[PDB]
């Protein structure tokens, strides 16, 4: 199956997922000079006060922190969005070294990692129906650079030893995702896709301009995870990012003048 290596990575995905060559694929390079301020964007509302985290899982590609999405606890509204989008999970993409790891790029700059907070449009009732709609999902993307430690990330870092291999999970209750945000909510937005198979073109992307800073020690612990399962040859979980894809007939809009 699909992955990130030479023999199953992004250059091979199109053979089983032909939408990989589609008209609204993600990620993209964000040309900051071309992006245009959009006065029609409404204020963005990140409402995570009542979030209920449940579990953290190594799925063989990344790790996901999963949330209770049975009711409108943690939601994203406003900005480019029509209606309410419910948080279901977050995960990261990262590199083998600090000079790469992000999926989106900014004037071709690659960051050390990228956080994706994944939300589904409640008008469609469940995540599975939402991924059959052009406006089914909203992903909030946040860049990570290496500098000072991020206190709100440390609980994640310290549980990774217990989910080293594919298929392992651990309880992860009472985690507050607000500790992963930067100060500013200035953002760029465009219509795109999932960045992993099945590559479905259902996503409104909201990419924050301000990175968060994490320490070298924090990202080094991400790089100790394994793509493989227990009892199998060790393959370090690094470079789990898709490169930028063609922009085609799209425009990136900015929330800020
Ligand atoms: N198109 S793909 O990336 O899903 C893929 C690549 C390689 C193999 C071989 C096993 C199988 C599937
Ligand atoms: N890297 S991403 O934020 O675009 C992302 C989010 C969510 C999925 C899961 C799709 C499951 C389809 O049934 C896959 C990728
Ligand atoms: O425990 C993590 C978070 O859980 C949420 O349900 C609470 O409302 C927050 O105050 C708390 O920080
Ligand atoms: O026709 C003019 C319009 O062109 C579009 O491509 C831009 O998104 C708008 O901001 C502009 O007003
Ligand atoms: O909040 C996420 C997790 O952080 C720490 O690991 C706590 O020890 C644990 O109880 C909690 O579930
Ligand atoms: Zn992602």
């Amino acid at each position: 199956h699909w992955g990130y290596g030479k023999h199953n990575g992004p250059e091979h995905w199109h053979k089983d997922f032909p939408i990989a060559k589609g008209e609204r694929q993600s990620p993209v390079d964000i040309d900051t000079h071309t992006a245009k301020y959009d006065p029609s964007l409404k204020p963005l509302s990140v409402s995570y006060d009542q979030a209920t985290s449940l579990r953290i899982l190594n799925n063989g590609h990344a790790f996901n922190v999963e949330f209770d999405d049975s009711q409108d606890k943690a939601v994203l509204k406003g900005g480019p969005l029509d209606g309410t989008y419910r948080l279901i999970q977050f995960h990261f993409h990262w590199g083998s070294l600090d000079g790469q790891g992000s999926e989106h790029t900014v004037d071709k700059k690659k960051y050390a990692a990228e956080l994706h907070l994944v939300h589904w449009n409640t008008k469609y009732g469940d995540f599975g129906k939402a991924v059959q709609q052009p406006d089914g999902l909203a992903v909030l993307g946040i860049f990570l650079k290496v500098g000072s430690a991020k206190p709100g990330l440390q609980k994640v870092v310290d549980v990774l030893d217990s989910i080293k291999t594919k298929g392992k999970s651990a309880d992860f209750t009472n985690f507050d995702p607000r500790g992963l945000l930067p100060e500013s909510l200035d953002y760029w937005t465009y219509p795109g896709s999932l960045t992993t198979p099945p590559l479905l073109e259902c996503v409104t992307w909201i990419v924050l301009k301000e990175p968060i800073s994490v320490s070298s020690e924090q990202v080094l612990k991400f790089r100790k995870l394994n793509f493989n399962g227990e009892g199998e040859p060790e393959e370090l979980m690094v470079d789990n990012w898709r490169p930028a894809q063609p922009l085609k007939n799209r425009q990136i809009k900015a929330s800020f003048k």
